[PDB]
C-alpha cells in the first residue's frame, strides 16, 4: 500500500525509450518498436523504482505520429501475453491480440490501455521474469517517394502514463550497486579527450568508407557493459610502453627486451589475451627513449631507441621484442629498463606516407602461429551509414610517417564505461552531439553495444563542430531505427 | 499536495553526515555538529526532493549518546534563527537560544523537534535561502575516570524523521543541472590511477610530517564539487608538455621556444592562471625529446633536450622558455615543435636525491616579478593528523636523482570530481578503505573539500595495501571529527 | 479587492510580443519562444498595470498556428517553475512540465493554463522576482523543403486572457518615471532626419555586404536603453566642430589648434571617451570656413581651411590639431576660434573616390599609443541577413571625393533614445516599414539592443520606398526569429 | 507575547529627525520632509529590536505645527508604497496617493495612521526590505506678513508611536550583529585628532569656496559604513613612507627605489588601487631621512633625502621612484629601506606657495597612460553649503612652503569608521558641534555618506571654536533637510 504523486496519474510523459521513425526501406511484417512493461519506460517511475522493489500495475499509452498529408499507410500496436514468441507474426496474425490501428495521417493522439497479467502477486525490479511486451509495426506498405526527395522520414512518439492500481511494494535505499543505474556517457569536449591507442590528444572527427580495408583495432574496444575487451587498458599513460629486462647483442646495436609486466611482476604467458597489455596496434617503426635507472647509482641515461612492429624479431606474445638504438655499449643487462613512446616514423627508401598501416595487425607471435583470442571485428551494418572515428596526428620526427590515427573510443569513454557497469537494455544507444551554447543538436549518431559509433553520412568527410560541443544520450533504440542525416 | 510513504513518516534513519565524536583532544565550545533544516537530513527525503521544487515543514531527530560508564561532559543543543551568523558564536550565547543539555552517559535517545520559522509560504530547492539551523557544542570537556592507558572516544548518532506537515509542492525533472548527483568516489584500485605531477603510475601510499616544508603543489589541484586551482588539466599526457615555436641561439646549443596555446594558438599572459596548463611545478632539470614535422616533406625530427626549471631564463608565465640539448642544429625556425618528457636529471656533483625539491615551486616569471595567482597552500588544522601522499617513483637517466615523486589526488579523481559536479554539503567527506573479498576497514581518512587527504598517524610510515582496495565514501563529517587510529 | 472589465475575462487578444516562426533551419531542442508571467503580455492587462502596483494571478493562454498541409512536425509548450534553469533541457525531458503538444497542421487554437505559483502574497510590478515562464520549442525536425521554395517559413501566434482569479492590489497614479514605459520609435519620414556623423540630410537606405571591411563606427551610436556610447553627441550642430584657441606656425600657412570644450571650458583628458565629442570618424580632408570673433571689435572674418584625418598632426586625444589655410598672417592667437565644416574633398594625386574610408578610424593619440575605450564592432550573427545603413551625400568642393555616407541611426532616432530611456524588454526588437497610405507592411527589420538595424536581404541593393513611409516598432523577438524576406 | 513596555504603547516620542520648516520663499511641489516606516522612527523601539529578529506592524504618527490665525497655506501628508520613486512627483500627482490636507492654522495635533504593507508574514532586520514611506509636501504656500527683517517660518515636528499590531517575533543575543549597530562619531576635541594626509596634528577648522578647483583627495576617503577608497589606510605612521629596495644611478646623486607592502612582501601592480597604500596625493617636493638596514659593517645609516612628485620617474603605480641624496655613493641593492617623511620643500625657480598644490594629484603612472580608480570627486550641491576643511600647518625646511594642508576627514575618524561598520539608515548625518562647558550649541553640519562634511556659510571663514568642543551624532536624515546659518 503506497501512494504516488496526483500529477503523474493525470498527464502523460514521454517514454524515455519511447521513439521511432518509419522509411519506405522498411516493409511490412518487419518490428519497429518493442518495449516491456516496466516502470523504466515512464521517467518518474523510473525514478521511484530505484526507491522501491516491487511494482504491480498496468499502464496507459498514448501514441503520437508525425507526418505530411502525402504520405499513406497504417501502423499497429498490439500486446503480446507474457510468454508467446514473435517471431514470425504476419500482419495479419497481429490483429488478434488487442491492437490499434494508427494513420500516417493522424495528427491527434491515439491511446490504449496495458493491464497487466500475470500469475505472480507481483514483479521484481532486479529480475527478467517475462511480461506483456507492446509491439509496434507497420501494417500495409509506405508510399512516400512523390513527397519531397531523398527518403522522407516519418517520426513517432510514445508517451505513458500509470493505470490507477499501479502501486509498489518494499521500500529499500537507493544503492549504487542497484544495477538500476541508467547510462550515461561522459560530458567532456571532444578536444580534451585522449587517444585510446596512442598518447597523445585527440583533434577531430572523421567519416569514411569503410569497404576497401578491414577494420579490427584491439585498442580502445570496451562494451557498453563494462567488460573490457581485447587489449585495453585503463591508464593511459601505458598505451605503448614496455618495462622489462634488456640484453645486449654483440657485433651490431640491437638489443633484446624480455617484457615482465606492468607492474614488474612474472610473465604469464597462459593468459587468454592476445598480446601483453600495452603492445601497439599498428605496423610501423615508432621512436622514443629509452631509460635505464640503476638502483644503487641512479644511472638514468636516456637512449634514442626504435621498434619496428610487424618484424620477424617482434614476438610481444612470446616476450621478446627487438629495439635499436645507436649505442651499443652504454647499456647494463642486470637492471630492468622501460620505453618511453615520443612518435612514429618512415622508412624513406619506401613510398612517403606508407610506413604507419593503423589497420594492419602485426603478428603477435611471429612466424610461429596466428594471433589468437582478438577483438571481433566492427563493420557497419543498416546500409547508408559509416563508422565515426576519432582522427588524431602523431609528431614525426624523420622520415614521412602518415599523421592520421584513428581511435574508435577515446580513453575517457572508456574508463568511464569500466566504472559505470551500467547495463544494456539494448544494443544500440542513439546520441546526440549538442551545441551547450544554444542548446541546439547538431547530429545523430548511434553507439552500438560493440563499442562503436556509426552516422549516417556518405564518402570521406571532416565534421565541423564548435570547440565546446559534447555528446549525450537520450534512448535506446532497435536496429531498425533510420538515422537522420548528419548534414555537416 | 503530494504524500510521502508512510513508512518514512513513522520511522527513524540515520542522515548521511549524521554522525560525530567528542574526544578528549576536543576543546571546550567547538563546533561539534552543524545542519540546516531540509530535505538532507534524510536520505529518503534527499533523493525523494530531486524530483520536486520546494519544501515546507519541520522534522524530529533523535541524538544517541551512548558512550562508556567512565566518561564525564555535557553536550548542548540549540536552534540557530534562520538570518542569525554562527561565525563567532560561544557557549554562553549558544545558551541564549533555546537550549538543552544532556550527559555524554545518557542512555535514553534525545529527542528534538524543530519546527520550520520562515517568513514565506515555502522554500525553494534550487535556491539557498536560509533557514533554521541544528547546532552541537561541546559544553564541557570529556574526561575519564577509569583506570588504564585508554581513550574513550564517544560516538554518537543522529537519525531524523519528517513532521507530519512536512510536504512539497511543484514538480520537476531530475535533470542535470541542478542541486543532484549525489557525491561518490571512484571504485579504480590504486594501481590504475595515474599520478598527477608526472605521467607516471601510482606504486605506493605514504604519510608523514609536513612542518619542515612547504606543501602547495600546482598540478593536480581540484576542490570536491568540480573547481579547477592552478595548472590542473583534465588530460593525463598534456601533465609536462610544451608545444610551440623554436629558434636557435647562435654561438650555442641552446634554444629559444615561444610558447603556443593548448592546440595551435598563441598563449595568452593576461589569463588568470599561474602558468600555462601542463607546467612542471618543481625546480630541476628535465629530459625529454623534442619533436618537429616539417611540412617540406612530411619528415619527423626528434633530438634530446634538456628543461632547468630553475634557471632564470625559464618563464613560462611570459611566454619563452629556454631549452638545453646537444645538437645546436637540425631544426627550422618556422615550424611547429612539441616537447615530450621522458624522465628527470640531476648533477651528480650536487647532493644526491636532493636536486628535484619536489615541495619547492620554481618562479614562473623568472628573476623579474614573482608568482602571483597560485593555489592555497595545504596544511593538517587537526593535531595528530598528517596528509597522506599519492607516491610513484619518476624514472631518472643520469646519476642518482630522486625519483620519489608525492601527489595529493590522482589524476582519475580530478577527472570525475570535474566531470560530476557534485555540491557539497560540509566541509569534510569520511574515506574508508576497505577491502572488497574481506569486508574490513585496514583505515580511515578525511577528505578535505580543498582537495586533499588527512589521517591520524605519527611519524613516517609506508602504507600497507590489498591489491583490490578501494576508497569508499560513508558521511559529511566538519573539520572537528576525529578519526579512529590505525 | 479591485474588478477589471468583464469583457477582458471572456476573449482573447493577442500578446504585444507574441509572434515567432519556426523554419528549417532550426533543429529539436533549441528554444523557439519564451515568455514570463507578467501583467505585460495582455494588451489591456499592460495599459492597467501602469495605475496599479501588484499584480496576482494566472492566465490562460491560446497558440494559433499557420502551416500548410504538405509541412509536418510537433511543437511543444511547457511552462517552467520560477527557479529552474532552462539551458540544456533536451527534447524528452521538457515534457515532464505540464505541456501541450501542438501540430503545425493543425487549424485550430490550443489551449493551456498558467496557474502562478509563488512563495510571497504578491508580486512588485518595479521588480525581477522570477515567476513561471513559458517556453515554447521545437519537437521534432520540421521538414518542408518539399512545398514551395526559398524557406518556407511557418508563423505562429500567442494570444492570452486572465484567469479568473487575477487581481490588482494598490492603487498609484501613473508617473513618467515608472520604468514601464513601452519602447517606441519616432514616427518621423526617412527624408526628414539628420545624419548622425556629418551635418547632411539624409537621403536613401543601403544594404549591402560587410564581411569585405570591419565597421566600427563612433559617431551613431546609442543602446535602446539611452545609454549613449562611443563619442555621440545630442545636438546635430556640432557634429564636427571644433572650438579653441589657435596659434601660427611661422613659415608656412599652417596652424596649430588647441581644443578647449564645447563650452569654452578646460579641456579633461582623464575622461574615459575615446575622443573629444564631436570629432569626425572618418579618414579624409574636410574642407570648411574657420571664424575668429575677436571680443572687443568682432573682428568676424572668416577664412577657408582644411583639416586632414588620419594623419600625424592629428591628435584631437592629446588636445592638437592642424588647420591648413590659405593666409599665413590673418589671424589673432589671443582670441578663440571656432571651424564650421562645409564638405570633403580628395586628394587629386590619389585614386578618384578614394580619400572618404568612412569605414577606417583615424588614429586620434598620434603615433603615442593606439586608440582606447572604443565602441564595440558591429556585425551581423543570423546568417542570411544584412546591416541597413541610412545614406547620404556630402556637397564637394574640390577633386573627386567619395559622395557615399552611411549612418547606423538618424540623429533624432538617437535623442529619442537618450530622451525616452525605455527599458528593454528583450535583445532584439522588430520593426515594420509602414505605407501610411493605405497601411501595408513593406518589409520588416530586426533592430538589436546594441544600436544598429538588420534586413533579410543578399547582395548590394537600394531599398525603393515612398517618401511618406515611416518605421514603427511591434515586439520584442529573441535572436531565433526567421525575418521574413525584404524583396524589395 | 513579546510585550512592550505599556509607556512605550501609550504615549509618543520624536522621531529622530522630524522637524522641518516652511518658509514663504518655498513654492509648490518641494517635498519638505520624507521618511520610511520602520522601528528606526522610534529610538525606544530602535534599541529594542536590537535583541529580536523581526517585526510586524503599523504606525501612529503625530504631526504638531507651530502656528496661527492670521497665516494661509496648505500642507499635504501622503503615505507612498513600498517600491515607487518619488523623484519628480508632480504637486497634482500626490494627491493621487492617500493623502491628508493639512491648514497652518491649525493647533490640535494631527493624528495619521501608517499601517505596514508587504508580500510576506513578517520583516528581518538584515534583509532592509522596502517599507510604505510617508512624505510631506508644500501644497498650498505660505502667505503671511513679515516682522521687519525677519521672515515668519512655520515650525513642524513629527512623533511616532507603535500601533497596537506592532510586536516583535523571536529573540536573540544583543551583541553578535553588526548589522543593527548604531552609528556613533568619535568625541575627541579637534586639537588632539591626526591629520590624515600628513603626520601632523590639526590645527583648526576652514570653510571657504571650492568651485575655483577640483578637490579629489585620495587620502582620507571613507564611507560612513566603513568601506575604505583610494589609498585611505589605518596607520598613521606610514601615510607617506616607502618601503623597498634602492640601487644607485651611476653619475648623479640619485636612487631608483622599487616598492613593497607594508609587510616587505612583493607589490602586485594589477592590483585596483591607484596607488600603494601609504603614496602621497599632492605635487609638491618632499623632504625626508632615509634608512636602511644594512648587515656586515652595520646597520648605521641615513640620510637627507629628496621625492619629486612631478618627475616623470615618480612611478608608484609601476613600483619606481627616485630619490635625490648629497653622497654620491653609500647605499648598496639588497636591503630593506625605508624613507621617513619630514617637511615638505620648495624650488627656487617656482612662484611661492605655488608647488604643493594640494588639490593637484600626481600622475601615479608616470607618462604610460592615465590614473584609474580614482577616489570620486567631492563638491557640494545645495546652495549656501561649503565644504569643512580640518587645516593643519606644514613645517617647511627651505623656501616658503603653502604650508595649508587640509583633509576632509581626520585618521581616527576613519580608523573608527573602519573598525565600527555601522549601516549608514539614510543619505546623511546631522552633526552639531557642542561646547561641553556651557552645553552650547556652536554650528550644525551634514556629515554625507561619501565621507565629507559641510556646513551653511558663505566666503572664506577660519572657525573659532572652544578647545573642549567635539561633535555629537544626532540623526540620520535625507538631502531634504535644511540647516539654519551659523
Amino acid at each position: 500500500q503506497n501512494v504516488i504523486d496526483p500529477w503523474i496519474r493525470n498527464n502523460f510523459v514521454q517514454a524515455p525509450g519511447g521513439e521511432f521513425t518509419v522509411s519506405p526501406r522498411n516493409a511490412p511484417g518487419e518490428i519497429l518498436w518493442s518495449a516491456p512493461l516496466g516502470p523504466d519506460l515512464n521517467p518518474y517511475l523510473s525514478h521511484l523504482a530505484r526507491m522501491y522493489n516491487g511494482y504491480a500495475g498496468g499502464f496507459e499509452v498514448q501514441v503520437i505520429l508525425a507526418g505530411n498529408a502525402f504520405t499513406a499507410g497504417k501502423i499497429i500496436f498490439a500486446a503480446v501475453p507474457p510468454n508467446f514468441p514473435t517471431e514470425g507474426l504476419s500482419p495479419s496474425q497481429v490483429t488478434m491480440f488487442p491492437h490499434i490501428i494508427v494513420d500516417v495521417r493522424q495528427l491527434e493522439p491515439v491511446l490504449i490501455p496495458l493491464p497487466d497479467v500475470r500469475n505472480n502477486f507481483y514483479h521484481y525490479n532486479q529480475s527478467n521474469d517475462p511480461t506483456i511486451k507492446l509491439i509496434a509495426m507497420l501494417y500495409t506498405p509506405l508510399r512516400a517517394n512523390n513527397a519531397g526527395d531523398d527518403v522522407f522520414t516519418v517520426s513517432c512518439r510514445v508517451l505513458t502514463r500509470p493505470s490507477p492500481d499501479f502501486d509498489f511494494i518494499f521500500l529499500v535505499p537507493p544503492t549504487v550497486e542497484s544495477r538500476t543505474k541508467p547510462f550515461t556517457v561522459p560530458i567532456l569536449t571532444v578536444e580534451e579527450m585522449t587517444n585510446s591507442r596512442f598518447p597523445i590528444p585527440l583533434e577531430k572527427l572523421f567519416t569514411g568508407p569503410s569497404g576497401a580495408f578491414v577494420v579490427q583495432p584491439q585498442n580502445g574496444r570496451c562494451t557498453t557493459d563494462g567488460v573490457l575487451l581485447g587489449t585495453t587498458q585503463l591508464s593511459p599513460v601505458n598505451i605503448c610502453t614496455f618495462r622489462g629486462d634488456v640484453t645486449h647483442i654483440a657485433g651490431t646495436h640491437d638489443y633484446t627486451m624480455n617484457l615482465a609486466s606492468q607492474n614488474w611482476n612474472n610473465y604469464d604467458p597462459t593468459e587468454e589475451i592476445p598480446a601483453p597489455l600495452g603492445t601497439p596496434d599498428f605496423v610501423g617503426k615508432i621512436q622514443g627513449v629509452l631509460t635505464q635507472t640503476t638502483r644503487g647509482d641512479g644511472s638514468t641515461r636516456g637512449h634514442k631507441a626504435t621498434v619496428s612492429t610487424g618484424s620477424v624479431h617482434f614476438t610481444p606474445k612470446l616476450g621478446s621484442v627487438q629495439f635499436t638504438t645507436d649505442t651499443n655499449n652504454d647499456l647494463e643487462t642486470g637492471q630492468n629498463t622501460k620505453f618511453t613512446p615520443v612518435g612514429v616514423v618512415q622508412d624513406g627508401n619506401s613510398a612517403h606516407q606508407n610506413e604507419p598501416q593503423q589497420w594492419v595487425l602485426p603478428n603477435y607471435s611471429g612466424r610461429t602461429g596466428h594471433n589468437v583470442h582478438l577483438a571481433p571485428a566492427v563493420a557497419p551494418t543498416f546500409p547508408g551509414e559509416q563508422l565515426l572515428f576519432f582522427r588524431s596526428t602523431m609528431p614525426g620526427c624523420s622520415g614521412y610517417p602518415n599523421m592520421n590515427l584513428d581511435c574508435l573510443l577515446p580513453q575517457e569513454w572508456v574508463l568511464h564505461f569500466y566504472q559505470e557497469a551500467a547495463p544494456a537494455q539494448s544494443d544500440v544507444a542513439l546520441l546526440r552531439f549538442v551545441n551547450p551554447d544554444t542548446g541546439r543538436v547538431l547530429f545523430e549518431c548511434k553507439l552500438h553495444k560493440s563499442g562503436y559509433v556509426t552516422v549516417a553520412h556518405t564518402g570521406p568527410h571532416d565534421l565541423v563542430i564548435p570547440p565546446n560541443g559534447y555528446f549525450r544520450f537520450d534512448s535506446w533504440v532497435n536496429q531498425f531505427y533510420t538515422l537522420a542525416p548528419m548534414g555537416n
